């Protein structure tokens, strides 16, 4: 292995149950939060001075047909940076030159290593897939199908639109699910009923507002927000948020933003 190991968390769509999924998601959360530094919401490590040896978390997805895919998640934002399939590695275009320095410490042992011209942002992936998030069905099935698409990509199955769609599925069911309890539950309920459904406004709005929320909550004047934030209900209606309290059972993780509160 390359100097200093990277923690791995396994999951499989074979005997996928609400229990296994919940354990998986909570395991990811439990490893992302290196320790302290939190009102009541856990904060993610600060990229500014985070050591390479503690920069990534590996998630090994296993399919019903024994098709493994190793997804690399950035511990500072819980987002997917790239993945390994067979003897190849594919990474999303490094938005920042410093991140490139980090990426080079990932799947070093692989024969083939590639880097996409596009980034990992939904807006981009959606254009490539020609499909909005509110169209792509989520659930255990879609994830199971996503694993396969990502796998055979390294051999010829490829088909860019399919590859892009698969990423949107994985990111939401893993990254987003670990970021908000709300989204975790949405995925859990789908498994609970063996269904497949596209996320509604409530889910999308949260995802699009993750950074916004993290900032506002971390910059809350003692307890209240600077200005109220408008979210969306299931039916698409919009409501205003003023405190972090109502958000406690909704949000799980936040990305580091400013000067920490004056663990002692
Ligand atoms: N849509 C989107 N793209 C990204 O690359 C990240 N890091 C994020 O949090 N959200």
């Amino acid at each position: 292995i390359f100097p200093k190991q990277y923690p791995i968390i396994n999951f499989t769509t074979a005997g996928a149950t609400v229990q296994s999924y919940t354990n998986f998601i909570r395991a990811v959360r439990g490893r992302l939060t290196t320790g302290a530094d939190v009102h009541e919401i856990p904060v993610l490590p600060n990229r500014v001075g985070l050591p390479i040896n503690q920069r990534f978390i590996l998630v090994e997805l296993s399919n019903h047909a024994e098709l493994s895919v190793t997804l690399a998640l950035d511990v500072t934002n819980a987002y997917v940076v790239g993945y390994r399939a067979g003897n190849s590695a594919y990474f999303f275009h490094p938005d920042n030159q410093e991140d490139a320095e980090a990426i080079t410490h990932l799947f070093t042992d692989v024969q083939n290593r590639y880097t996409f011209a596009f980034g990992g942002n939904y807006d981009r992936l959606e254009q490539l897939a020609g499909n909005l998030r509110e169209n792509i069905e989520l659930g255990n099935g879609p994830l199971e199908e996503a694993i396969s698409a990502l796998y055979y990509y390294s051999t010829g199955g490829t088909q860019l639109p399919t590859l892009a769609r698969s990423f949107i599925i994985c990111i939401q069911m893993i990254s987003e699910a670990a970021r908000f309890q709300y989204i975790e539950g949405e995925m859990r309920t789908r498994i609970r009923y063996n269904r497949r459904s596209a996320p509604d406004p409530s889910v999308i709005t949260l995802e699009n507002s993750w950074g916004r929320l993290s900032t506002a909550i971390q910059e809350s004047n003692q307890g209240a927000f600077a200005s109220p934030i408008q979210l969306q209900r299931r039916n698409g209606s919009k409501f205003s948020v003023y405190d972090v309290s109502i958000l406690i059972p909704i949000i799980a993780l936040m990305v580091y933003r400013c000067a920490p509160p004056p663990q002692f």
